[PDB]
């Protein structure tokens, strides 16, 4: 059983599992059902930009995801992260499709992670950019159906070769290296990671959304994850 | 009048004007009166560490204070930067004494300041490093009894040849860049500095602290604000 | 007399004082006539992007300047910086028109420069990025015709409201913190320079070209360093 | 078997492999007989500092070791890593000890690659920085005696409970994840990395040294190569 945080962009509604009638950003601790959402204005065939951020001091999970020239969405939980994850976890990205599709694309990921200790306060620092992907990124765990190269970006679900998304699809994108997102005795431990994607549906009805994710190391796409659950929870609960 | 937003570390308890009776970290904004403060045990002869952060997502004013070893001093206060401070600022770093006196010691000093913009969302940023301070330091602008390269420190207040404090000292280091810490259309800015210190007094209860600053661009040390204005108010309003 | 180091954008061939017969690229130490060029085939109306990297193990000076699919025009100079500026020095952008003439637009700027000291082994640095400009940028400071604002991009030379370039224009911007490129106790110093151009003209020959230079912090432009001079030189010995 | 890139930091004359007469660095290109060496004054009981980096237009490899207040050793070997060096590595860290021996202790490591593409010049990067290590340091492969976390220090060798070191160890250091170190449409890429060693010996000559490696990903320490060989050769051709 995965061990899971997520900030969801969420681009369809399942209000029979606790989604708000709109799509929506949200922060997922060990639940699909997310602790707080917030609106979101997804621009079906736009670049937009998340930002997510947290350090140990305010134990505040954060995210804002944004278009140009448009009012952002935000959304903020109070969670001490130390209480959830293991020490050691790997960062990625999941994104997913069911009975409706859209493409969730990627262009650009960062991931800044920054660890003080309480004995001679020395940093632990990991920094990754990625402003492009290639046909063979070995510093990336693909699982599922999530490709990179096409165009130099990431696909982190199936896209066919006319470039329409398909339904049932699941992939995610995990940073090789595990990274230390907590210490036992850190003065300040803080992390930030951007992205950019592209959500594109010939459909009326986009689905089913991307979200950043920190998990278990060995962590992979529970089994059925597809729609709804979004690579990342083997249920709804 | 300058602007003031900083970060104090209180070693001098002053209860006639509003401080706790133990030295404390405190929060000021445009008042030496501090928003929030929370005790902290400062240790003499020892050198310590300073971390302090915000940004504009969580609007949230943040610092810890440790020593290697301690328990940490943590104070938060949630306020909006962009409703205080001007656009354009300078950041520095503060200390003064009064009738009571110690050394006022920087080691190091780093700042990283970061704003994304709502406009096609471009990264502007600036970042500093100081872990020596040489005697002609160009970047630096010295105030009041502020001095560089004193066995590559910086001294903030008045220290004699044979290394003892002086009293009725007031002196600062600003950054010599502007630094622009907001603008209207950012999806998020922040910031983050981090110092490291070393107070000492030959007294029974040394005095007055050391403080780390946010101000109007042309800041400088209000006149007879040695002791307990710790360089940075005019008055004790 | 200024003291200028400079890596040039030549648009415009002047053989009368040591220019090769096409557009260039070269290291400059002490004077307009370059101690290396390297052939540029410069792409009117497109943006380029040039790098400009130096190091005190290596004491050479090494610029890339090329647009997205062409070859890269290559240039680098053995030469102890240490030899040549003073130890505290600006860094800037420069540029002119003549004559003829072109738009020099700067749409990024970045720049890292790191010190290790021969004791104890601890570094300074700054950094410092712009991916885009706005019309009121304390942290630059401006000479001649260079603004900043118009699209979010630095306009080095004269444009008119209509978007055209004019001729006899000569324009700089130089980074507000002075910055301390070397140190004779230094284990290794270097840095990093980073810009992207878009270098437009309605002549059938553009003139004059863009320069990153370092320079005394109390740099000005040499007057009538229009043209050929690139905002640099006082003269073209 | 492998394919290495190294700077050695070699404290044990070899002088029937061809090393020197004198405890020397070197720039290793797929041979434990280094294509240059200069002389180093290794220093015993003492923290150093190495540098090493490397960049994509000069096509030159450089290293600066050195000691607070010594004068430094430094070594440079023109070589293009593209043509050694497959497109993904891994970097690390190598010692060894053979009959005669010393501490080969790790107090820090930092590294950071940079990648600029000839499309759409976009830059990819790592960057991680150890300045403690902890007893479970899961973003480290740790081959033969290495060991992490005894007074935060990487033993890259074996040291028994008393703080002696022992002969005929050999140890590493990978980091986890893949690094791209070049890319055939790549404007400038460039590397450095950092480490601070402590190298201790009760023996009037101590051996036999540690190595900054670059390898294949799938690197192990090979047969036998204790010793002069430092974790790194299967033999001395
Ligand atoms: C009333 C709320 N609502 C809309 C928001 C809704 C409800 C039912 C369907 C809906 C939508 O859509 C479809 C669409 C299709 N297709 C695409 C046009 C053909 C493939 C077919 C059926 C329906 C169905 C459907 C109809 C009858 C029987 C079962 C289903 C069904 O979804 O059953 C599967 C599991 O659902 C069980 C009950 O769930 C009721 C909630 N409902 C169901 C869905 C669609 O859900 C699927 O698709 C979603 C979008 O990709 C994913 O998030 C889900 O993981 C995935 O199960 N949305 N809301
Ligand atoms: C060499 C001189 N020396 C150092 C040993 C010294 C001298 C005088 C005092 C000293 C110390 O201490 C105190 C302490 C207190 N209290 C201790 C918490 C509270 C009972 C009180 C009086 C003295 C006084 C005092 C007594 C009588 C008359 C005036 C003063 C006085 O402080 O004159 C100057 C301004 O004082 C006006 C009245 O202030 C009431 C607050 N009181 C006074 C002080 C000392 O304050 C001075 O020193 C502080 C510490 O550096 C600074 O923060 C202040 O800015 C600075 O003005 N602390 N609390
Ligand atoms: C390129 C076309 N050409 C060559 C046929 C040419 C063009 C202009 C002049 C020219 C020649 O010559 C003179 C000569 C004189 N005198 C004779 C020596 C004085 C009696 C006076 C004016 C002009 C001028 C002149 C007249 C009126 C206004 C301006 C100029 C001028 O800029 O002139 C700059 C001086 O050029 C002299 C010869 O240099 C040959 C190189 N070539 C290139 C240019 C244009 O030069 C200007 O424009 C260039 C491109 O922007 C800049 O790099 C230069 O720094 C700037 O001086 N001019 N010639
Ligand atoms: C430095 C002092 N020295 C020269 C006087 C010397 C030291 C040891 C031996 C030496 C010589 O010679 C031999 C010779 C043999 N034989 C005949 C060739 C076989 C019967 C056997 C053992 C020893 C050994 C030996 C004895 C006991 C345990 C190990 C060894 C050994 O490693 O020995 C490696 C011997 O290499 C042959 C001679 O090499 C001359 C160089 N000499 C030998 C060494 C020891 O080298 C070991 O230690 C070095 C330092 O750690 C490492 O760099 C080497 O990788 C590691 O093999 N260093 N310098
Ligand atoms: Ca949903
Ligand atoms: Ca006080
Ligand atoms: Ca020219
Ligand atoms: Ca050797
Ligand atoms: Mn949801
Ligand atoms: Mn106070
Ligand atoms: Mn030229
Ligand atoms: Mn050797």
């Amino acid at each position: 059983a995965d061990t899971i945080v997520a900030v969801e962009l969420d681009t369809y509604p399942n209000t029979d599992i606790g989604d708000p009638s709109y799509p929506h950003i949200g922060i997922d601790i060990k639940s699909v059902r997310s602790k707080k959402t917030a609106k979101w204005n997804m621009q079906n065939g736009k670049v937009g930009t998340a930002h997510i951020i947290y350090n140990s001091v305010d134990k505040r999970l954060s995210a804002v995801v944004s278009y140009p020239n448009a009012d952002s969405a935000t959304v903020s939980y109070d969670v001490d992260l130390d209480n959830v994850l293991p020490e050691w976890v790997r960062v990625g990205l999941s994104a997913s499709t069911g009975l409706y599709k859209e493409t969730n694309t990627i262009l650009s990921w960062s991931f800044t992670s920054k660890l003080k200790s309480n004995s001679t306060h020395e940093t632990n620092a990991l920094h990754f950019m990625f402003n492009q992907f290639s046909k063979d990124q070995k510093d990336l765990i693909l699982q599922g159906d999530a490709t990179t190269g096409t165009d130099g970006n990431l696909e982190l679900t199936r896209v066919s070769s006319n470039g329409s998304p398909q339904g049932s699809s699941v992939g995610r994108a995990l940073f090789y290296a595990p990274v230390h997102i907590w210490e036992s005795s850190a003065v300040v431990a803080s992390f930030e990671a951007t992205f950019t994607f592209l959500i594109k549906s010939p459909d009326s009805h986009p689905a089913d959304g991307i979200a950043f994710f920190i998990s278990n190391i060995d962590s992979s796409i529970p089994s059925g994850s597809t729609g709804r659950l979004l690579g990342l929870f083997p249920d709804a609960n």
